[PDB]
């Protein structure tokens, strides 16, 4: 589906922020 | 410091932006 | 429903990131 | 100026879930 | 409509993050 | 240093999301 896809690519999104999101996390704690 | 912070918004963008996604699979369901 | 849930949610995550803002704003006046 | 530039980027996503979360809200008051 | 001002709404925050982006640069550039 | 990778790839993840955004619009508009 159209809105299908177009969550599917937020979700990719979403994942790979909060992968950004804790490497940075631990980049500033060290 | 600020960069964890700003880590914890990214991770909060990214929850947000999941959200949004099954906003739109929800959508696409109706 | 469930799309009035999902704003509920991001309403909280808006006010998570306002709150973060005024962190790093606090950070660099100070 | 770096650590302002991203409250105020934090702060325009903040609007954008508001927004986001209100047009969710019509769409499923029908 | 109200899907159109979901669209509007990401275009901003992905303006936004990259804003974001610029700002880290700098950081990590100084 | 890792810093920089995070702002690149940050960018990169915003890139994406106005795509995103985009093809949101032109399904919302039919």
């Amino acid at each position: 589906g159209a809105l299908e896809e177009i969550a599917q690519a937020l979700e990719e999104i979403a994942k790979a922020l909060k992968k950004i999101a804790w490497a940075l996390k631990k980049i500033a704690q060290g």
